[PDB]
């Protein structure tokens, strides 16, 4: 696989070309006529999804393609300006792949430690996700049983989330974003408990520093556990 990467290299490098121009639609907008204003939109799309496709690199593409290219220096960072960009839809599809296949990105973002880019653009893409597509991710993240049957012990993928910047961070916004459709009227019941006892679990120095943190996370654990289990969470998570 020595040449696997010098592939990824070249699409890197056209895809950032893309990116260039698209970010330049801005600009060669302000000077054209009317008519052009829809007709530059269209086109403006079609790169976008034009950039999408060199990730998934599409029958349905190989969930590997998108993963090599997450392990490469500049291609995360690519990744964390191209997602502002995508659609609901297509940015939906790239962060489930990111969490379906955190662990082993993590494992090669241990060197660079650059993940924490993208916790921006995720945190903004939530809040155009119903709470069916929450839970989905929440599920992937944790990496819950297909046959969901409640595990009674940890598994690694879930564990190497919790010992992680990123990982943790993203987890919290997403019980945060999940706090949200529920407040304003469960499936969270099931998942909830999961976030709850694994956390309830990790030993303190275990789990990592946050990147940041949801201020309604106090509300939303207390609405599944007990005043000597929530002082608990509080007192890890910093809450």
């Amino acid at each position: 696989d020595p040449d696997k990467r010098r592939k990824t290299l070249v699409i890197i490098e056209k895809t950032y070309s893309l990116l260039l121009d698209v970010e330049d639609y801005e600009r060669r907008y302000l000077l054209s006529l009317e008519e052009e204003r829809p007709a530059l939109m269209d086109d403006r799309k079609h790169k976008i999804c034009s950039m999408y496709d060199n990730l998934r690199g599409k029958e349905r593409p190989s969930d590997d393609h998108f993963v090599q290219i997450m392990c490469i220096r500049k291609g995360k960072r690519m990744v964390a300006r191209i997602l502002p960009f995508l659609s609901t839809e297509q940015a939906a599809d790239i962060l489930m792949t990111t969490a379906r296949n955190l662990p082993f990105l993590i494992k090669k973002d241990a060197q660079d430690e650059v993940l924490p880019c993208l916790l921006s653009p995720f945190s903004l893409l939530l809040y155009h996700l119903p709470s069916v597509s929450i839970t989905s991710l929440l599920r992937q993240l944790m990496n819950l049983p297909q046959s969901a049957a409640t595990p009674a012990l940890s598994n690694p993928h879930l564990t190497a989330v919790l010992q992680n910047k990123f990982g943790l961070s993203l987890l919290l916004i997403l019980l945060s974003r999940g706090e949200d459709l529920q407040s304003s009227d469960n499936q969270w019941t099931e998942v909830m408990f999961m976030a709850t006892r694994e956390l309830l679990r990790i030993p303190q120095a275990a789990l990592a520093k946050p990147i940041s943190i949801p201020t309604n996370l106090v509300s939303l654990f207390s609405r599944y556990v007990d005043r000597q289990k929530l002082n608990l969470l509080e007192t890890k998570l910093q809450l």
